[PDB]
């Protein structure tokens, strides 16, 4: 079998992505927002306490006929931004585009960060990392890919993130259609649960390619690029004025200047991120300093190839046996 959904920005600077998703019997649709760098499905619910809740459309596990309480379960998870959410734990019938998973742990949020309540557009998320992640206890509970991989046609998952328009997951198959030349395919290191892999290196604008190993993880839930601190200092030093600024928390811009592009590399193949991609805006309304969308990885631990990196190729998450992640241009 094969699922196939569209997944639409949140918002005008493609801060993040939201993708139905149909919990429950009867449906119940809630929009998710898929992330490949954590492993919990987690949704806001009648459960959720009322002052936390702020537009969002909850899960009422009560109107499921196929809902049932997972005894004793609970869950909590902390995100690297420092946001976090916490509740009980039921099981349900979930769908994405046609697709159908029996017996997915659906975590029902009694609490949520205030990052959560003041993003109306966000119901929950569907973590597609590795099922080592998942924070369910005592019992740990698999993903929504690691349930549905057996029925799926090919073990394996695509992002097709747009920029500034809607895009696509697609779960069970390639579309050949939808990425020109050819996908390169390259490892995987599941050892930390994450999508983790090895840039072979980087160039700036026109520039020469650094040719440098970058270890880092294809994670579809964070909005920008975090690179090594060499790295960003050298793409912001072609970008007239660009400073980075300890108030904002990261290098800004002057709003009125043009951005390179940022080429990663993928074994023997480039990724070209175009610069409008990574203008983020105003750093307040009317301000005329902008911030940036590549920013140092240096307080994180780790180096994030989020959406700012993502949606300037065709993603395809590759869960066989041996794991790997391909790259094409589109
Ligand atoms: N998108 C989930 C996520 C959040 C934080 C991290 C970090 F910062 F710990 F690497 C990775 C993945
Ligand atoms: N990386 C996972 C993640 C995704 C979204 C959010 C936000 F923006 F909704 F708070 C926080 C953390």
């Amino acid at each position: 079998s094969t699922g196939s959904a569209t997944t639409t920005p949140i918002d005008s600077l493609d801060d993040a992505y939201i993708t139905p998703v149909q919990i429950g019997t009867p449906a119940q649709t809630l929009n998710l927002d898929f992330d490949t760098g954590s492993s919990d499905l987690w949704v806001f619910s009648s459960e959720t306490t009322a002052s936390e809740v702020d537009g969002q459309t909850i899960y009422t596990p009560s109107k499921s006929t196929t809902a049932k309480l997972l005894s004793g379960a609970t869950w909590s998870i902390s995100y690297g931004d420092g946001s976090s959410s916490s509740g009980d734990v039921y099981t349900d019938t979930v769908s994405v585009g046609g697709l159908t998973v029996t017996g997915q742990a659906v975590e029902s949020a009694k609490k949520v960060s205030s990052s959560f309540t003041e993003d109306s557009t966000i119901d929950g998320l569907l973590g597609l990392a590795f099922s080592t992640l998942n924070t369910v206890s005592p019992t740990q509970q698999k993903t929504f890919f690691d349930n549905a991989k057996a029925s799926l046609d090919s073990p394996v998952f695509t992002a097709d993130l747009g920029y500034h328009a809607p895009g696509t997951y697609n779960f069970g198959f390639i579309d050949t259609t939808a990425y020109t030349g050819s996908i390169t395919y390259t490892a995987v290191s599941t050892k930390q649960g994450f999508w983790e892999w090895t840039s072979t290196g980087y160039a700036v604008g026109s520039g020469t390619f650094k040719s440098t190993s970058i270890d880092g993880i294809a994670d579809t839930g964070t909005t920008l690029l975090y690179l090594p601190a060499t790295v960003v200092s050298a793409y912001w030093a072609q970008v007239s004025g660009a400073k980075s600024s300890s108030s904002v928390g990261g290098y800004v811009f002057p709003c009125s200047a043009t951005l390179p592009s940022f080429t990663f590399g993928v074994g023997s193949a480039r990724i070209v991120i175009p610069g409008d991609y990574i203008d983020f805006g105003p750093i307040s309304t009317g301000s005329s300093s902008c911030f940036g969308g590549i920013q140092s990885s240096a307080g994180i631990g780790i180096n994030i190839f989020g959406d700012v990196a993502l949606k300037a190729a065709f993603v395809v998450f590759n869960g066989a046996t041996t794991p790997t992640l391909g790259f094409a241009s589109k």
